[PDB]
């Protein structure tokens, strides 16, 4: 069964570029007939025109792809790789007549695509960018297109702009610079007198509009490239191809470029490495009549093979051809509504969309502010139960920045029991993605719930945390504060490891430092209490730590007790007796993680595989 | 890839019968070497004693199944017949030896699984019907075994019991026609009562009371069958197969059966069919020095097989057998712990658990109370995002069966756009499963979101309710009042008919009657209005009121006019004027519901036919 998804910039109903092709197709399907089939899902005129792209979530460099390199050639030759779901497919122009504005004017729906795509381009690389007049006319720009039928007067009242400001939010296609600058009843008023002048045009104007004032801020029309050319002297020059040149290049960065021929004069196409072991291409070009070539070498095969693509589609394009001039060395599909939508990966998106989330309320309070609980929408598995926690104070950056290392420190872990963060946000009140704990805090449960609780759910709690922080050996942080405070209960039988404000990666190297906060001694580890060496050697301790209270049902640790004396009875090597009903090699093994030795209290990993046999054994007897 | 989920009563941590095997095996895999495993997963004894069944989760009858017959060829077997998340797979004992309890005393994990196994088949059959006395005996000995190191001073007390009665909730085990028959302070003071005397048991001893006090309101070592034996003269008797006799067989339902042979005797075993069309299974019973065959006939070829594994594992277990004396005419398996769960189907219990719940608060009002917000907990694809709806008054059973006949119609849809109930609750105050339409009502969001709305939105509304409506009448039933207010958004580009509370099946022949209720008359349809006739035409009508209202902006229908007017107006063959900016076909198709012939207004598969047409020529133009 061979399925693709390939995004597209054909409007639909609900958020911009969620436009997703369910693609079914066979182990000989040609690009070709793929995208056929996709415009001839929306009555298309253009043919030979768009070029299929590929995309890697994780990356930036592309392959404008091939129509008859094999679907499944690509999906072989790009999942030997890496795993597909930071693999992507993307459809776009890349092709344009003379004037392309005119031969789409003829093909309304190519308009559209051609629209969507360009303000793509523009929305990834430019958008917080060129100017406020620049943004603020394409925006409204915009409007007028998203709104084929909306009235002129419309935007000019009070209470019906507050709609689209606060209940729309125009972080759609209004970008950041301007709009985190302006005072309320100011931007009103900027936008009105901006709007005022655009309240009559229709999808193909407005769009050709885009265009007219598009056209010097970026060469849409073209893609620059940098590259070195000569034979042999050879000198490191930009490049630009495109249809209002056809083939020409530059002098200066600032040049008009000097045309020396069109894509029509072009007789083949060839592409191959640069000679030598660095990752670059060779580009060399024989034109009609020429007994020269355009030899071009720049930093990618790579780029230099979607070059040969550039000018064999021009080829295509702008004469009669369709057919392949670059000189290398049955199957059907169909595009599917719903059905299953089999199958999706995971996601890894850290920028965040506010339409899709359910409002939540107090769940739990931390050291930046309130908590939440609410449910995001996407395709597969939607509307997943989730989390938020906000900060009440935005007038500190630092703090900001604390809340967002959070995130940016937790993205990179793998586990069965390690939560689930996947986005950020970049506003006021910037909140977070929680996967929900359910069952919430351990400290209350274990109080309240004496008669729900058994011996093989206290041992199971401990070999949930005994894999999480043998995890966290592997891969090297420093917890400084495991806590059931800071441990949640996703279900009856599973536990999760939270709270990562006070987490470090060691270089290895010893310790970590200290800064503030009155963290808990009972809980903490003499040598870091002392010298705020924080290793190993307290982790094994506060997890032994944790794994006591756990038994304990969870009364409060070293029971009326002051944290100065505490350290003095450390030095008498004190320890805390045993529970009542506590099974011998559990207990065993939390005085081992007692050794007033540090370096000889045994590791998680260890832990775990006693913690694994205990738990057998009390199953067992 | 071959995964097996085998539930079992093997005691795991949070809910009892939970408990779920993740077999991985191979094509020639035996039942053998899987349940080989699966003990050895618990350290466990007995060996040949375990019985492998099938079974069919809306449906009786089951399989008693084999070991050698293969494990995929009962994949084969019966996914030939039927769905797979209909089926299911069960493993319990099914022999025991002559002093079963003593030689499971030996084995305590299998005393447990035993206990587990015969609590079970109770809880199914007779939990909520053998008296009082009886079911609290059995009750208090639950307690004392789930609770291993419970204090026997635990339940003495005032609050502490209340933990049990409120946060428990004592539907785990204790049955209903006692805790839905008692006082607050009397339910306690009487287990309280109960309980005094058993303070003391251990999972052992508390386990053999049970089967002291549990052998006669069940013969759990036997399970009685009915049949007919002789040879050319033949009858019809009860049957009773157990270690307690061996081999015996009764002259009154009340009888002392008479014994005359016991496992032990026996020779080979055969089972063939009742030689007729009949769908029943002769049984015939070779034995020891004997010229003589005990035949049997009963009403099924199912239960002849599996009685002839009945006495073949009672040869092997109380003789030294393993081997298959019934006479017919490589492979290697791992428990997987969790992994991805790959992969269980859906679901259609109708009973409702109350741990797993959100509790919500108000989304929505209806006839019987109001409405909330909670997520589900399951395997795979968990915590899913769920609603409920409730009834403020518990007094009227009246009320409480229209509730009940919601849920008990709502079961059979099946589309990708019927929305997702699941099951059924039974006591004050009874609330519902709901697939949550996050979104919401569509008149609200068409009246506060003008600027929000595109035309191909409100065409794919329709276009939804075209093929949600369309499957009603390849379904047949007449939903009586859609309406907005009754339709629900799910996402941006998903709508869903719900309100099924005047929803009634035809049986084809004409029409519906009328009962009681103001239902808005502007929506309704003229012959309905005037004779209670309510079938496809006033279905076309209200759904062309639908079509309006949605492609209205949802403004009121029949703006500030009075119902009586109404009908007069009808009767002057008026219909409703245009909207601004509404296209041709699509009004043309609501006109065609407009006809004031109801024979001949068009169906909505029609419509939708037509729907599906109108929408791509407004995407295309
Ligand atoms: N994923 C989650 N699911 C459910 N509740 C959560 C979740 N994350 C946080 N909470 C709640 O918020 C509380 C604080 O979380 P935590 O991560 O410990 O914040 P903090 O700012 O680091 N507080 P502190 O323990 O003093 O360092 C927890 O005790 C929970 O009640
Ligand atoms: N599945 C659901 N998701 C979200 N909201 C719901 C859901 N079901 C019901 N509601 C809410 O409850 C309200 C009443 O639902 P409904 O099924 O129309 O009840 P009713 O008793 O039949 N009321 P009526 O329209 O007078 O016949 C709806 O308008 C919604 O606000
Ligand atoms: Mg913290
Ligand atoms: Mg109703």
């Amino acid at each position: 069964e061979r399925v693709l998804k390939v995004f597209h910039y054909f409007e639909n109903s609900s958020e911009p570029t969620t436009w997703a092709s369910i693609i079914r197709h066979g182990d000989a399907t040609d690009v070709r007939g793929i995208i056929q089939k996709i415009v001839d899902c929306h009555k298309v005129k253009n043919v030979a025109c768009y070029g299929l792209r590929l995309s890697h979530l994780q990356s930036e460099e592309v392959h404008w792809l091939h129509l008859d390199m094999g679907v499944s050639n690509v999906r072989e030759k790009f999942e030997l790789a890496h795993p597909p779901e930071e693999w992507k497919y993307e459809l776009r122009i890349r092709y344009l007549p003379k004037g392309f504005l005119n031969q789409f004017t003829e093909d309304k729906p190519t308009l559209n695509f051609f629209y969507q795509q360009v303000k793509n381009d523009y929305m990834l690389e430019i958008a917080d960018q060129v100017d406020q007049e620049i943004a603020l006319k394409l925006g409204c720009l915009e409007i007028r297109r998203s709104y084929g039928e909306m009235r002129g007067n419309a935007l000019e009242k009070k209470s019906n702009y507050e709609v689209l400001e606060k209940d729309v939010g125009l972080r759609r296609f209004f970008p950041k610079s301007l709009l985190d600058s302006v005072k309320a009843k100011t931007l009103r008023k900027l936008i009105q007198q901006t709007f005022r002048q655009f309240a009559n045009l229709n999808r193909e104007e407005s769009i050709l509009k885009f265009f007219e004032i598009l056209s010097p801020v970026y060469r849409f029309d073209k893609e620059c490239f940098k590259c070195a050319l000569g034979s042999s002297w050879i000198i490191s020059v930009e490049l630009a191809i495109g249809p209002e040149e056809g083939i020409s290049y530059l002098t200066d960065k600032g040049a008009n470029p000097t045309h020396l021929a069109d894509f029509n004069q072009v007789q083949t196409i060839q592409y191959s490495n640069s000679e030598d072991k660095d990752r670059k291409g060779m580009l060399q070009l024989k034109i009609a009549g020429a007994p020269e070539p355009l030899t071009v070498t720049a930093p990618s095969l790579t780029i230099a093979e979607n070059m040969a693509d550039l000018i064999d589609g021009y080829c295509r394009l702008v004469n009669g051809a369709t057919q392949s001039f670059i000189i290398r060395p049955d199957d059907y599909a169909e595009i599917i509504d719903e059905e299953d939508t089999y199958t999706m990966p995971s996601t890894r998106d850290y920028e965040i969309q506010r339409e899709r989330i359910e409002l939540g309320r107090c769940i739990g309070e931390g050291q930046f502010g309130d908590v939440h609980q609410g449910i995001y929408m996407s395709p597969e598995n939607p509307a997943m139960a989730v989390a938020i926690k906000t900060c009440k104070n935005c007038t500190s950056d630092s703090v900001r920045e604390k809340f967002l290392q959070e995130a940016l420190t937790m993205r990179q872990f793998d586990h069965p029991h390690i939560v689930k963060l996947i986005g950020v946000i970049t506003e006021n009140p910037v909140w977070i993605i929680m996967e929900l704990c359910t069952l919430g805090e351990l400290r209350s449960f274990l109080q309240v719930r004496k008669f729900s609780l058994d011996l093989a759910s206290l041992i199971l709690y401990a070999y949930q945390l005994s894999t999480a922080l043998a995890y966290l050996e592997s891969k090297r942080f420093v917890h400084r504060d495991i806590a059931a405070r800071n441990v949640l209960v996703s279900a009856t039988d599973c536990v999760k490891l939270g709270d990562f404000g006070l987490s470090r990666y060691m270089e290895d190297s010893t310790y970590y430092k200290a800064s503030k906060g009155k963290l808990p001694i009972k809980w903490m580890a003499p040598e870091s209490i002392n010298f705020r060496r924080f290793t190993s050697a307290s982790d094994v301790w506060m997890f032994g730590v944790c794994m006591w209270e756990i038994l304990m049902h969870g009364v409060k640790p070293f029971q009326g007790v002051k944290n100065n004396d505490v350290i003095g009875r450390i030095e008498n090597g004190e320890r805390l007796p045993m529970p009542p009903n506590c099974p011998p090699t559990l207990y065993s093994l939390m005085t081992k993680c007692w050794a007033y030795d540090p370096s000889r209290r045994p590791r998680f990993t260890e832990l775990k595989a006693q913690l694994s046999t205990i738990l057998e054994e009390e199953k067992l007897q």
